[PDB]
């Protein structure tokens, strides 16, 4: 398949924006191609444009192994019934769409005009599916180690939340909504210090409202600590 | 977990017999331990004897990726629906038990006395589970490339049969039974030719009864051709 100008631009923007470069850019294009766009282009005579359905099929297996490996290695004392519970929760459409949105994945999808007109770019199923297809593309292009490099830290965090029975969602967005509603101002995040416990560098962030510290969260990155802080503040405020 | 004498001998034998040598033998031991054995040993004070249930949980995902990767790479034209159908069949208990039996896995399992007495060593589910657990052990000890090196060819063969809609089972044993019954002699497999056909070498095997050829089979190895010849002969002998 020969990428036309607008397709090449999108493919270039995706790599620049997400930082995920590809050796074979055709794998990336394919992962982002919803069937509605492949059908549209094929009907326009571009028979080599293909959907992400096959990559999604492989991607789901890549994801399952990636999540189960984290569970097996990180929770040796967990009952097998617990590994299975968490596995299902971690690989769910809900988590994947959340991950996709955080990556602004919707911006880079190729959709047929009708799908575009009817909200497909915001559809949880389409986003989750494209994310799985992306994992297969990265797996095929650069290997399983790259998948861990890009996503293990992020998923270890989601799996920890789920294993601990803590509800998982976009913490920062939820906290902002509740703080603006009750105080008419947004929450402020302050990195107050860093630590080096367990071997990893740890960021300590306090979330405050009107200068008052509501909660303190810790994480392996500034972003993660902010997320943790928002989770704690949200649960506390409620 | 310290391996006692009998556990040590089983582990050593497994490695010598299959040729799959482990850097970390505890992984191999755990894969071979059915819950009935672990529970029996724990109750007797050996608390570090663990079952293969966690390895099997990981092993199942290793198996799914292994089969899906083959399906994705080898059948680019297949509809996704065919890929999902073949995946389920390829990773099924039936196929996995067949594979386990080919590796004589049943002889290396650790089972509780009661479980062993009730026929556990021949139980399809126990065999399939330990094989998935073994895949996890090998994956953790030696890596994914070792899994392909050991099982890719074999699974590509099963996958091809299922993808073509051809029933999959122990062809040879099934043909043996039907030929022995009708003729009072067993079928014979004769490698009549080997050749390199734009890929690698391919063996041509003829299966015969009393010197008469019943069918011819081709494969990437002699054993594969023999299985193919038996499959063909068996289907034929339902004339």
């Amino acid at each position: 398949h020969h990428m036309n100008e607008s397709e090449r631009k999108i493919v270039e923007e995706f790599q620049k924006e997400t930082g995920i470069n590809f050796k074979n850019e055709e794998l990336l294009f394919r992962a982002l191609c919803h069937s509605s766009y492949a059908n549209e282009q094929n009907q326009a005579g571009r028979k080599d444009v293909e959907s992400n359905e096959k990559l999604e099929f492989l991607g789901d297996a890549v994801l399952e192994l990636f999540v189960c490996e984290i569970l097996y290695k990180k929770y040796p004392e967990a009952e097998v019934g617990d590994l299975a519970r968490v596995k299902s929760a971690a690989a769910s459409e809900e988590v994947l769409a959340m991950v996709s949105r955080k990556m602004n994945l919707g911006k880079f999808l190729f959709l047929g005009k009708g799908e575009e007109k009817t909200g497909g770019r915001d559809r949880d199923s389409i986003l989750a599916d494209a994310f799985e297809a992306l994992l297969a593309a990265i797996y095929l292009d650069q290997g399983y180690e790259k998948i861990k490099e890009l996503f293990e830290q992020e998923f270890e965090f989601y799996i920890e939340k789920i294993m601990k029975g803590e509800m998982l969602f976009d913490y920062k967005t939820a906290l902002q909504e509740i703080v603006q509603s009750e105080h008419k101002v947004p929450p402020e995040y302050i990195l107050v210090r860093t630590e080096k416990n367990d071997g990893d560098r740890i960021f300590v962030v306090e979330v405050r409202v009107n200068g008052k510290t509501i909660a303190t969260g810790k994480g392996r990155t500034k972003k993660e600590a902010e997320k943790e802080a928002a989770r704690i503040a949200y649960e506390k405020l409620l």
